[PDB]
């Protein structure tokens, strides 16, 4: 079969795709499967993943619904134990896929690495309750999970069109998937939505979590967490749902320590 299977959704990516199938193409170590979920492109995206055409490289080309939805038809077909997503002007770092495999070796569900934004690491947090008050706790691209973490945590849901990885993760929090957070950078991010869009989104991710918050109780614990507004009313609803769920009482310990 294969260790590592990396699912590229790809729609107009002819710029950059060379530069990111290289990147997993020479990595070392492992046998790879690569599966790129095409949208339908119209520019020369298909013709350029076809020039490199190795054994191991599937390309889907069909209208989809987003990204996620992309992604979910990847990663139904990946055959490699722990399943990575690539974008098309992302690049893994050389020996990537193989501290994948070797962090996988040892019974890790899902292994995380380190992210490059502009040259800069992404302000990473901890796989932990915390993260289900916020957002995705690692850079998504950053993340390799294993066959038996997607079949039991499920496919990315497609009503979330930009938090729909935070979402995902948060169910592998709450179905008590392991992960490994390795302190080395995986992935090189390309940086070339409104903020509300997001906003609303991360908020109702949060509720997805705790479905007992109201709108503004999800939006006062991200904007607390955050640093956008205050923190006075932390402590009420601790007491006003702490009977609710452990989970809640452990993530907003974690979260704001005082
Ligand atoms: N298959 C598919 N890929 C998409 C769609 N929208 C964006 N992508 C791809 O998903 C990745 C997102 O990276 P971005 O360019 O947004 O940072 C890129 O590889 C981009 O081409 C889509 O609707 N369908």
């Amino acid at each position: 079969e294969f260790d590592i299977t990396v699912v590229i959704p790809t729609f107009k990516a002819e710029k950059t795709v060379g530069q990111c199938l290289e990147s997993v193409l020479s990595q070392q170590g492992v046998s790879t499967e690569i599966i790129v979920v095409d949208g339908g492109s119209p520019d020369a995206t298909i013709s350029i993943v076809q020039s490199f055409s190795s054994t191991n490289l599937t390309i889907i080309s069909e209208p989809d619904r987003g990204i996620y939805d992309a992604i979910n038809k990847g990663v139904s077909r990946a055959q490699g134990g722990m399943i990575g997503v690539l974008g098309a002007d992302d690049v893994y770092k050389p020996n990537v896929l193989s501290v994948v495999k070797e962090n996988a070796s040892r019974g890790v569900e899902i292994v995380a690495g380190l992210t490059l934004i502009d040259g800069q690491l992404r302000a990473d947090e901890q796989y932990r309750p915390a993260a289900l008050i916020s957002g995705i706790p690692f850079g998504h691209n950053a993340m390799f999970a294993s066959q038996e973490a997607y079949r039991k945590v499920g496919l990315y849901d497609l009503a979330y069109r930009i938090c729909a990885d935070a979402e995902w993760v948060h169910r592998a929090i709450k179905s008590d998937i392991s992960c490994r957070k390795v302190e080395q950078v995986f992935v090189e991010f390309g940086t070339e939505s409104n903020p509300e869009e997001i906003i609303a989104e991360a908020c109702s991710v949060i509720q997805r979590n705790f479905p007992f918050l109201l709108k503004e109780e999800a939006k006062y614990l991200l904007y607390g967490v955050r640093g956008w507004g205050e923190t006075s009313r932390i402590e009420q609803i601790l007491r006003k749902y702490g009977h609710e769920s452990v989970l809640f009482v452990t993530a907003l310990q974690e979260a704001f320590p005082a």
